[PDB]
């Protein structure tokens, strides 16, 4: 039977010292500006989030975001997490200045901290993941192929109590970074502006004219004159029906699909974990700019 992960706050720590924790991320962010030929490290942020908790099984709370495992070589060498050291070594320094955080914790702040800095929605965030040994770390070959249709998104993600829905919102996170051929074989960013967060993912895909290619590494991917690709798995979004109608209306309503995604992006972060009834309620963060830093 699926083992119990039940929150446990940091001792003594509150709303405030998660934003001081926000903060120093953000402020990071800001700084380091020329990684990845200037997207910074908003991008990978989030993915490292996306990764850390997109190990979870559903059947036996296995993975997941609570034990903070990437820390341990067998999930940051995971071929799936190629590049990832990098959004690693970005929090580096945040865990330094903040030792009481738990690892899952920064994991999944340094996600949240990344979208909202890219103008992207509010997430609320709980905080109480706690670091779990070695042992604990799920095997690779949990995160999902690229090279795949709608039939092996929409299973895959079942795993993770993901619905078409909260799926296609998910996927909307490809507005942010790139493709890298040297770390998964597929080149190329999904649009324009690649560091701030819109629903331009479901634009690109309904309105830019997608030839099949080979890349350089001799994988097919989609590619627009733009110089725009699509993963096989994002193009399968079009290509099916039902992923079909809810692309229209994310490429429709910003609103909508920011307060979906939130809500998604959430859940994808806290599955695994029990919240005790007396848990603090989630914590919103205001941005630097709504701080006026
Ligand atoms: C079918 C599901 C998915 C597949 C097959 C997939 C696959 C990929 C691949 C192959 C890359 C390129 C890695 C590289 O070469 O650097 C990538 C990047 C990225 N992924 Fe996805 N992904 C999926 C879902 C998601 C989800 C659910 C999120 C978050 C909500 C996400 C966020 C990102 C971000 C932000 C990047 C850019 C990373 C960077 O620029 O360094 N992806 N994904």
């Amino acid at each position: 039977t699926p083992l119990v992960h039940v929150a446990s706050v940091e001792k003594g720590r509150s709303y405030e010292d998660f934003q001081k924790v926000y903060n120093a991320i953000a402020l990071k962010l800001r700084e380091d500006d020329e990684y990845d030929n200037a997207i910074g490290y908003g991008p990978v942020l989030v993915r490292l989030a996306w990764h850390t908790s997109g190990t979870w099984d559903k059947h036996d709370n296995t993975g997941g975001s609570y034990g903070g495992t990437y820390r341990f070589k067998k999930e940051f060498n995971d071929p799936s997490n190629a590049g990832l050291q990098n959004g690693f070594k970005f929090l580096e320094p945040i865990h330094k200045e903040f030792p009481w955080i738990s690892s899952g914790d920064l994991f999944s702040l340094g996600g949240v901290t990344a979208v909202q800095e890219m103008q992207g929605p509010k997430i609320p965030w709980r905080c109480g993941r706690v670091d779990t040994p070695e042992d604990t770390t799920p095997d690779n070959g949990r995160l999902p192929d690229a090279d795949k249709d709608a039939d092996y998104v929409r299973t895959f993600f079942q795993r993770l109590n993901m619905n078409d829905r909260e799926v296609v919102a998910l996927m909307g996170a490809h507005a942010l970074g790139k493709t890298h051929l040297k770390r998964s074989g597929y080149e190329g960013p999904w649009g324009a502006a690649n560091n701030v967060f819109t629903n331009e993912f479901y634009l690109n895909l309904l309105n830019e004219n997608w030839k099949l290619e080979k890349n350089d590494a001799n994988n097919e991917q989609w590619d627009s004159k733009s110089g725009y690709m699509m993963l096989p798995t994002d193009y399968s979004l079009i290509q099916d029906p039902k992923y079909l109608s809810i692309v229209k209306e994310y490429a429709n309503d910003q609103d909508k699909f920011f307060k979906d995604f939130s809500k998604a992006f959430e859940k994808l972060l806290e599955n695994g974990i029990t919240f005790p009834k007396d848990a603090p309620s989630p914590f919103i963060f205001k941005t630097l700019e709504e701080q006026g830093l």
